[PDB]
């Protein structure tokens, strides 16, 4: 029993859906561990497929801001470290996933809950779903393994208009910049979508399982060593002039 | 022991040479240029002679309707006395040594895909220098609905090429693309009206080939030996893979 | 600077091919100037870098007015090369007009480029019995896809801004008479970004890369240095 998720599985499917509507389902620190235990019973459970989705408007506003509690005893230092490992086990657990991973985008998409999209196998969008990263803004770097899979998927060009200025991006855009796959009509996403999978869910469990891990073992290295550069070179700027001054 | 004077002779293909232009045609029309065991060690023959002729640039296509429907399922005589298993680690073998040849192959190398493409057909054009498809083409790699998993070096190529988000619903959900489609994801160079394909494209190649032959040679030698290495260990574990995949309660179930 | 004009303004440098006699073509001096003044943006106030044409070319490339010769280019591509490797800040592209040859290639490696719409990208290495330099080698297969990239740089076709854009080498394509003013506009608001977090982003995602870059440069200019003393490139450059 999760507090800020709702887990089911059914046909082959498990389903891993945000959970706080009412805060646009920012990710606070509750979360990313339900996330990662969520997803550890999946990579164990006997679903062919596993998604991702958002519980209402949005996807997810990303990483929640009110985990400025900042109460830990040992201050800006301890919290920053302890951050930064926990980020780094959270992105760990989407470069190991071993089955099929799909995002189901029903709304905008923020920070963390973007980047990792380049980590997953398909990504399907309505049409009023917008794809966000403004760390910049914020005093940040990048994170999710973006710094290398984004210029990789969208082009040098088109990722540093994203990941360095921070610009934001319609669901066509991302599509047509190959991070979605398929974007659908607002009031037929979901039926379009689950019915597809339902389809992918009746695929042979094995083939589907190998196929994946032949694409991708031999890149999970050097996505594990992007992981820990990233978050280090946060962990720094976490305790920067610059990103306390642009929080506010 | 394999040159040829201005066109050489094979059962499954049609080879000529003519305008510095090796031209290799797969010919099995009546089967949708079906690749069986025969067609593969013959189009590795061929290679083998266009990589030390005189041609400046090589093209693949298919003669009639189809490019290729890739592997041909009469390779399910299962006839050798070693049953499966012994099929099975000869099929892997002769696969890896095929693909190689393609990851091997020193000057351009050029696929002008005339109808529709399938399977392995498909996944080596992410080894091909130039793609360009008549519109009535289309591409496809269902290696999931027969129980399999991916070969040709597409389970490394697909993704960069394509985007994993794209490459992803190709090779793992086995869907079809256009060439509209094919070719806005990166596979296919060009897409051209089927009436005007064969002009517009051997027009344009007969063009490429009066460009001065070492530098074009050399220009892609560049291009590709510091990913060769690579490729061919893709190549390996895909064919390591696969083999396992054969023997699979799900592939034997898959192909009936 | 003879060749170039450099200002430095709201936190953006601006380089400014300035030889719109010839079509800004980059002869021996000017690679040296460029070189100095990456040096100088690289450590001055800037939070971006621009390079741009005087006129109505981006950059016709290497000038051809331009065994010791061969070595002597070598090296100096090769290093000049590094200088866009290297950089540390972000380096920006804009393209007024027609592009060619090393001013294409190197757009491999700027972090945006914004482009009019009669602007042009060509890259015929092999017309003149060349091999392909800039890292392009490299980066084009990669940015556009293998089947894009070998029209371009083995078979040396011409690409238009909206040809350049779909394939990845562009950022953006603007109406030329609007041109300047959307993108100037569109850089200002950029430089009023947090400066740090702008170059340690650009750092995280550049450093690991430049290695292999710095090799791939290194391998293209050995090969290029051999095209230049050979019988097929004397030949062509009629
Ligand atoms: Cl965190
Ligand atoms: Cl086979
Ligand atoms: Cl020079």
């Amino acid at each position: 029993g999760f507090e800020t998720l709702v887990v089911t599985s059914e046909d082959g499917i498990t389903k891993i859906m945000f959970n706080r509507p009412k805060k646009k389902n920012a990710i606070n620190t509750e979360m990313y561990h339900e996330i990662m235990r969520a997803l550890k019973a999946a990579s164990k459970d006997d679903s062919i497929i596993t998604v991702l989705t958002g519980n209402g408007d949005y996807y997810s506003s990303g990483n929640d801001l009110t985990n400025f509690t900042d109460i830990p005893p040992g201050g800006v230092e301890e919290k920053a470290k302890n951050n930064a490992v926990l980020l780094r086990e959270f992105v760990g657990c989407f470069i190991d996933f071993p089955k099929p991973l799909i995002a189901v985008v029903n709304g905008p998409a923020v920070g963390i809950s973007v980047t990792l999209l380049g980590l997953f196998d398909a990504v399907y969008a309505s049409d009023r779903a917008t794809f966000h990263t403004p760390f910049s803004h914020l005093g940040q770097s990048p994170e999710g393994c973006s710094s290398y899979t984004f210029p990789k998927i969208m082009s040098p060009a088109k990722a540093t208009e994203m990941l360095i200025f921070g610009k934001k991006l319609t669901a066509g855009e991302a599509c047509a910049q190959g991070l979605v796959t398929e974007v659908f009509p607002d009031s037929t996403f979901q039926k379009e979508v689950w019915t597809r999978l339902k389809a992918f869910a009746k695929l042979p469990p094995n083939a589907l399982r190998i196929s994946k891990e032949v694409i991708r073992k031999r890149e999970r290295e050097k996505l594990h060593a992007v992981n820990a550069e990233e978050c280090n070179v946060l962990q720094g700027r976490w305790l920067s002039d610059e990103c306390t001054n642009a929080v506010v």
